[PDB]
C-alpha cells in the first residue's frame, strides 16, 4: 500500500521544478519538504506518492458547518496517509490529529528595508509604521497579548491611520519595499529569512523572534505512522540533517 | 490518586526557598517548573507533590548494564508518574518514555566575557580561545557533525594546549569570567541568558543558537496523563503564559 | 624495428611547423614532446616514427562498448608501441596501459584578466565569477571534493545565473578577456602558464594549485620499453634536461 | 603471513605517541605515514606491522663496499615487504627497487625569516646570504644546474665566506631564526611548510619551488605487491583522500 504524502505548495517546501512539464510522479516538485519525505520514508522504509492538496488551504474547521478542510480535513476525513509540510502545531489541531515533535521551529520577527533592533524600539517610537495580515495567527497573538510592549504595539495599530494592515504577505513585503524604510512588517522568521535570501535583496531580519512556534509533520488520529515518524524526525535532527536541509534551501539556493 | 512529580535542583527552574525550613510540602520549593506543575495540575485537575530526585541527574542508560538512572529510570521503573524538568527530548529518552511538545527552545550559544556576534568570528580567528564541557551533548554535537564549520571549531579545540575543556558548567562561566575576555564558553542558551542575568553581570551572550533543542514534560509510556499534559502546554503556549513565565524568572527576577 | 609514437596537436607539446609543406616525417613536427621523444629515443636508442591520432583524443572508454578511444586506444589495441603526449596518469588508464613516472607535475590553477592571492578568496567573496569546463577532471573534482572551500566553490558553480560553465577552453579564455575583471577560469596549470605567455598578455595565473597530476609517458601493458623509458625519465629529470625543455617553450618562446 | 612495513622516525610522517610507552604494536606511531599504511592496507586487505629501520637511514649505496644500507637496504636483501615512508624516487633507487607513483610533490624552496620572493631576487642581491646542507641532494643539484640563475647562486655559495653550508637541517633553520633576516635556507618544500607551520612561527616559505621530485611507495625488485599499491595510491589520490591527510598532519595540528 502506497502512502498518500499531502503536502502544500509553498516556496521553499514544496514547489515545481523548471523542467516540471517533461517529469512525472514525484519528479515534478522539489524543496525542503520533498526532501524531508524522502528521508522520513527511507527511514521507516515505505513507499510514497506526494500529492498537493487541492483546497489549498493549511487546514481549519468552519466555525457554521464544524468541517474541516485542507490538509487537515484530508487526514481527518482519511484522504491521506500524511502530511509532511510546513503545518503549525496548534491546539485544535492536535485535538483532531497527531503531530510529531517540530522539525523547524520559527517565531514572529521584524521585516525592514536593508534604526530599529528589537520590538521594544519599534514600540518606543512612532516614525516607522508596522502591522501584520488583517487576520490570522499573528493577529490574534497581538490582540490577545498581555505583555505591555506587545499591548501597547496592539494599541496602535487598532489605532493607526490609515490601516497597517496587509491581505496578503506579498502585499506587505510589496509595502515593505515601496515604503523606503517607513513601514515594517511583522511576519514568521522562516518566510522572513526566505525573502531576505531573495532578489533584489532589499529587505532583512531585525531583531529576534517575538514567540515560538514550530512545524510538524501530521498524522491522522490513531495512526500506526506516528511513533516511527517522531522517532524519525528526532533522528534527524539529532544526526543534523534537518539543519543541512534548511542551509541548503534558505542559503546556499539563496540569490544574495 | 496524588500524582508524584520527579524534578531536579536547577536554578531557575527548582530552587529552593530561602526559609524553607519551617516550610513544608510543595510550598518548599520554587521556580519556572514549579510554575508550570501549578498550571499543568490546575488544567487537568489533580493533586500533585514534588520531589527531587534522588541521584539528581537528568537521566541516562549506561553500556554496562542497562539501567536508566535520574528522572527518566524512576519514569520507567515506576516511581515517578510525571517528571516536570528542563529535560532535552532525545531519541534514546523518547524511545522509553512519552515526550510532550516542548515548553521552552535552546541551542547551544557562545559566552563570553562582556567584535565576534556569529560561530563564524569565533572560527576564523584563533586570538580568543574557546571552550566546551568536558562530556554533554554539545560536546557530542561538535564531535559528531557534518558542517566544516563546526568541524574545525571541534579539530581546533581537541587540538589545543592547555585543553579549553572544563569539568563543569561553574568552572567554565569561572573560566570566562577570569579570562578578562580571551576565552569563550559554548553551553545551553537558556543557562547562558540566565547567567548573564546574573550578578556579577560581567558576561553576556553573543549571536544565535548553534542548533536547536526543547524541553519537554515527560510521562511513563503509555500513561493516562500523556494526552491531557500535551494538551495543556499547547493551551499555555498560546496564551502566553509560557512567555510569561520566561520572563518572570529570567528578567523581572534578574540583578542587571 | 621503427617504433610507432602516437602524439596529439597541442601546443606547445606538439606543434605543426611553418613550413611543414615542404617538409616530411619527423621534421614536420615540434614542440616539448617532440623533443622529448627526441631525447627518449636517443636514450634507448631506437629509430621513431611521430604520428598524430587520428580522432583526436585523449582517451576514454566508452560507456556503453567498453571500447578505448584516443591514445590510450591506439596503444591497448596495438596500434601504437608508446604514447610521448600530455596524458595525465589516472586510475582507470592505468588498468589498462604502463605509465612512466611523470615528467610534468600540474594542477588546477586560476586564470584571471590581469585582490586575491589564492583559492579562500576566491570562495568568500561572490563579486567575481568562475566556472570550470563543462566537464572533464576539473568538474569531477570540483564535484567530489569534501572540502569546504571547494564544496562552496561548487555549490556556487551549479547554482549560478548566468551558468559559469564553459563549453570548450578557448571560450574560457575569451570570456576571461572580455570580463575585465569580473570572471575567473578554472583549468590545467600548465595550459594556465602558456596562455599568459601568449600575446596579448591579457591573463595571469594566480594563487596556487588546488589539486596534483601528472603526465606520463603511457606504454602497452606488458612491453620490453617500460622499464628502460622510465628509467630515460628519471634521467631526465635528474639532469635538467625536463627543466630546461619546460623553461625552452613556455618562456625562451614566449610573446610577453 | 604478516607484511613487514618498514620505515623512517620522521615528522610529521612517523612520530612516537605521547604515551606510547603504555601503548604496544601499531598504535606505538601516529602520523601522515602511519595513515597511508592504514589506507594502502584497506585497499589490499592485508595485515602489517610498521618496524622503523634500524639504521635510521633512507637509503644509499656505499662506494666501496657497494652495500646498500637504510629503507632500500631493508627491501634489497629480503627484511621487509615494503616501505612507507618519505623515500625520494631517484635513479638509483629505481634501478634497484620498485617505486609507486608519488603520493606527495615536492621540490626545493627558500625559507626566510618571517624583500625576497624568488630564486632570481635572492641571485641579484648580496646583503642576503643563502645555503644549503654541506652534503646532499640540494647541493649537488646546484652544483651541476646548467641554467643560468642556478649557475650564478651556485657560485655565489662556492666562494662566500664564512661558508653559508650547514651540516644539519635543524642548523640550517636555527641559522635562519638566528641571522634576523640576513640569511635564508633551501630546503624542501614540505619540510619548509611543516617548520612554517610550528613554534615559536618566526619563518615563512617564499616563492616557488626549483625543482620537482615525489616521494614513493618502495616495493622490492619482483614482488607482488606493487601493482596493487601503485593502483591504491592512484585511487586515494584521485578520491582527494591524500590532500586531506596532507592537510591534517600540516595545517590542521599546525601551532601557527
Ligand atoms: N530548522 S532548524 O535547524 O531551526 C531545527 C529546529 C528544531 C529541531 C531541529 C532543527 Cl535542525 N528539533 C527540535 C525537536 C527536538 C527535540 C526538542 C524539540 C523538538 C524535539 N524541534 S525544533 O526546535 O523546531
Ligand atoms: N520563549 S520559550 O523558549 O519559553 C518557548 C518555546 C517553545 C514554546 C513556547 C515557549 Cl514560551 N512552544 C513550542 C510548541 C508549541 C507548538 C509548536 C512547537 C511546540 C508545539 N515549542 S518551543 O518552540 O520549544
Ligand atoms: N618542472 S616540471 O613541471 O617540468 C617537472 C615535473 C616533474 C618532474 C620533473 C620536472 Cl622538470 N619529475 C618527477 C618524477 C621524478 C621523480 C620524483 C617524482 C617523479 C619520479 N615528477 S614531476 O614532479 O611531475
Ligand atoms: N598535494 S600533495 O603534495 O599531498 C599530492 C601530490 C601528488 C599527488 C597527490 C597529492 Cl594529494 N598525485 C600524483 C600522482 C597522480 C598521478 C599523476 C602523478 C602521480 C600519478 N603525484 S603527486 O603530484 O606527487
Ligand atoms: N510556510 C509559511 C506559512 C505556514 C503556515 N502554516 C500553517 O499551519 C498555517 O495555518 N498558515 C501558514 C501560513 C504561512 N505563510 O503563507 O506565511
Ligand atoms: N540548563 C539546565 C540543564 C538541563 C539538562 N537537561 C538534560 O536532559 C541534560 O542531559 N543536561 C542538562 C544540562 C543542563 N545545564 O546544567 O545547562
Ligand atoms: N595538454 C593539456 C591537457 C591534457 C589532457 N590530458 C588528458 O589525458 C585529458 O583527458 N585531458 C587533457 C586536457 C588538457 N587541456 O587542454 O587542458
Ligand atoms: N624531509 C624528509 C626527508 C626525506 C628524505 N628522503 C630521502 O630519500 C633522502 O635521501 N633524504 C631525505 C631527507 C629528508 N629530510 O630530513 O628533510
Amino acid at each position: 500500500k502506497t502512502v498518500v504524502v499531502t503536502t502544500i505548495l509553498e516556496s521553499p517546501y514544496v514547489m515545481m521544478k523548471k523542467n516540471h512539464e517533461m517529469l512525472e510522479g514525484n519528479e515534478r516538485y522539489e524543496g525542503y519538504c520533498v526532501d524531508l519525505a524522502a528521508e522520513i520514508a527511507k527511514h521507516c522504509g515505505f513507499k510514497y506518492k506526494l500529492t498537493i492538496v487541492g483546497d489549498g488551504k493549511y487546514g481549519a474547521r468552519d466555525a457554521d458547518t464544524k468541517i474541516w478542510n485542507g490538509m487537515v480535513g484530508e487526514l481527518v476525513y482519511g484522504k491521506a496517509d500524511i502530511a509532511i509540510a510546513p503545518l503549525t502545531i496548534t491546539l485544535v489541531r492536535e485535538e483532531v490529529i497527531d503531530f510529531s515533535k517540530p522539525f523547524m521551529s520559527l517565531g514572529i520577527s521584524i521585516m525592514i528595508k536593508k534604526p530599529i533592533e528589537s520590538a521594544e524600539d519599534l514600540s518606543k517610537q512612532t516614525e516607522i509604521a508596522y502591522g501584520t495580515l488583517d487576520s490570522g495567527s499573528t493577529k490574534e497573538f497581538f490582540r490577545r497579548s498581555k505583555i505591555a510592549v506587545f499591548d501597547k504595539m496592539w494599541t496602535y495599530m487598532r489605532s493607526a491611520e490609515p490601516s497597517v494592515f496587509v491581505r496578503t504577505t506579498a502585499e506587505g513585503v510589496a509595502r515593505v519595499r515601496k515604503s523606503k524604510g517607513k513601514y515594517a512588517y511583522l511576519l514568521e522568521s522562516t518566510m522572513n529569512e526566505y525573502i531576505e535570501q531573495r532578489k533584489p535583496c532589499d529587505t532583512m531580519k531585525v531583531g529576534g523572534n517575538l514567540d515560538s512556534k514550530g512545524y510538524g509533520i501530521a498524522t491522522p488520529k490513531g495512526s500506526s505512522l506516528g511513533t516511527p515518524v517522531n522517532l524519525a524526525v528526532l533522528k534527524l535532527s539529532e544526526q543534523g540533517v534537518l539543519d543541512k536541509l534548511k542551509n541548503k534551501w534558505w542559503y546556499d539556493k539563496g540569490e544574495c
